[PDB]
């Protein structure tokens, strides 16, 4: 049980207003050849167009909306809409486009879908909210077939040419006009009553519905990511590696442990009240401090409440990625910043975002209000290392923020030179990658010089 079988049932009541007359009793295999599409008997790596559940959340970051509505059924124009906001209009013969015939439409989809996923993923998932239109306009810019590898590369073919006769990923298909073996997914099989915009405005108040087909894709998508990641949590699927995660993850650390250490030994806190993943490691562990910690798993729906938090409910509070309505004022905090555009960060249920990164986090709106007990926190190095070189050429570092015994001395050395460049380009790293950090106000890196006394 790995693949969803053809021989499944397909319920078939959301596809009946625009295909009247449909049976009430078919089968996946049934609908995928009443689509057009002939699968021949083939166990060539395709066993259906549709997937289950569990394989869609794990091939999350190929979800592409997509909603078909009829501007006037083979004699009237198509409005076809995509969760990238994209509306392209295919004559039979927010970005609106005039109606055009399908050899000219299906060029547009191959380079709207590979610029969107390149980047992202082997593949695309269609999420539907299925009605009938948008499967029978499948047939006009898909080719299925047995899985190939691209002509250029290793990859696992996403795009056909019928110009050359060749296949294609994502980041080989310039010039290409079909899209080649994509799955699917149609949301109304999961059990739903009313609606799509009904179900969709329970959860989601950011998504409107402007009447055209991209809205209505981007709130099926919408959806589903609530389904999957909101309502339903699980951080045991593990995801592939496609951009600067592991450098994240260790700047997330080191920075971590330097914005901690120094916090302790300028302020001098008796205790530290560390908020959040119950699996957390002291960050200082060398530190005097008394450390306690309080159990949090991360939150995907909304922020937590601090007074749940704190039960209704001295030293300093860590909130290192743990979300809350309004941090404490003697607080370091680190909060990801759902805004953020990265190939990590995929839009979200209700203002929040999808953040994968190994596992699957579904992240609450950023909120500037939650932090207006803090300031931001500046950036600055501190070391109390051995000024010793052992072991790229040189020009001499000078900066008023490499709070060191060198520079405290007036000549910063090569090692913390080396070291500060480290860091800088570690912090840049988990900035860019969208995390923001925020101190108590009273933090001031005036206070470590004199730890080198
Ligand atoms: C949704 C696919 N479709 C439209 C033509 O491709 C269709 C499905 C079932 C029956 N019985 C008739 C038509
Ligand atoms: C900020 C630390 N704190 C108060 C110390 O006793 C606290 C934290 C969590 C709960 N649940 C209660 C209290
Ligand atoms: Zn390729
Ligand atoms: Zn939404
Ligand atoms: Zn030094």
């Amino acid at each position: 049980p790995t693949h969803l079988s053809v021989d499944t049932k397909f319920k078939t009541e959301g596809l009946c207003v625009d295909i009247p007359g449909i049976p009430k009793d078919m089968t996946y295999r049934r609908l995928i050849s009443m689509m057009g599409f002939k699968m021949n008997y083939q166990v060539n790596g395709y066993p259906n167009m549709f997937i289950t559940r569990e394989e869609a959340i794990r091939h999350v970051r190929a979800w592409i909306g997509f909603d078909v509505e009829g501007c006037h059924g083979t004699n009237l124009p198509l409005q076809l809409g995509f969760s990238t906001g994209v509306n392209l209009v295919a004559v039979p013969t927010p970005l609106m486009y005039k109606g055009l015939p399908w050899n000219v439409v299906r060029i547009k989809i191959v380079q709207m879908l590979s610029d969107t996923l390149k980047n992202l993923s082997d593949r695309v998932v269609f999420v539907l909210w299925a009605h009938g239109f948008e499967l029978t306009s499948m047939k006009y810019f898909v080719k299925i077939g047995p899985e190939r590898t691209c002509c250029l590369c290793d990859r696992r073919a996403t795009c056909f040419s019928t110009a050359s006769d060749t296949y294609a990923c994502w980041h080989h298909s310039i010039g290409f006009d079909y899209v080649y073996n994509p799955f699917m997914i149609d949301v109304q099989q999961w059990g739903f009553t009313g609606n799509l915009q009904s179900n969709h405005d329970l959860y989601c108040q950011v998504h409107g519905n402007a009447h055209v087909a991209s809205c209505d894709a981007i709130m099926t998508r919408c959806l589903a990511v609530h389904e999957c990641f909101v309502k339903r949590v699980d951080w045991t699927i593990e995801y592939p590696i496609i951009g600067d995660e592991l450098k994240i993850n260790a700047a997330c650390r080191k920075v971590q442990h330097m914005v901690v250490k120094a916090a302790l030994l300028a302020d001098k806190f008796p205790v530290l009240h560390d908020i959040g993943n119950p699996k957390a490691i002291k960050c200082v562990p060398q530190a005097d401090v008394e450390w306690k910690f309080y159990d949090a798993q991360p939150c995907s729906d909304k922020a937590y409440k601090i007074e749940e938090l704190f039960y209704s409910y001295d030293g300093v509070c860590l909130f290192w990625n743990c979300n809350v309505d309004r941090y404490p004022a003697n607080s370091i905090v680190c909060r990801f910043d759902t805004r953020v555009l990265s190939n990590l960060n995929l839009p979200g249920c209700d203002g929040g975002s999808l953040y994968v990164n190994k596992h699957a986090f579904h992240t609450p709106a950023f909120d500037k209000s939650a932090f207006v007990n803090l300031k931001q926190l500046p950036f600055f190095y501190y070391s109390d290392s051995p000024c010793e070189s052992h072991g790229i050429d040189y020009v001499p570092l000078k900066s008023a923020t490499c709070i060191t015994r060198c520079n405290l001395g007036g000549a910063v050395c090569r090692h913390h030179a080396n070291e500060y460049r480290l860091y800088l380009d570690a912090y840049n790293m988990m900035i860019s990658a969208g995390f923001s950090l925020w101190v108590y106000k009273q933090f001031d890196t005036y206070n470590l010089w004199n730890t080198f006394t």
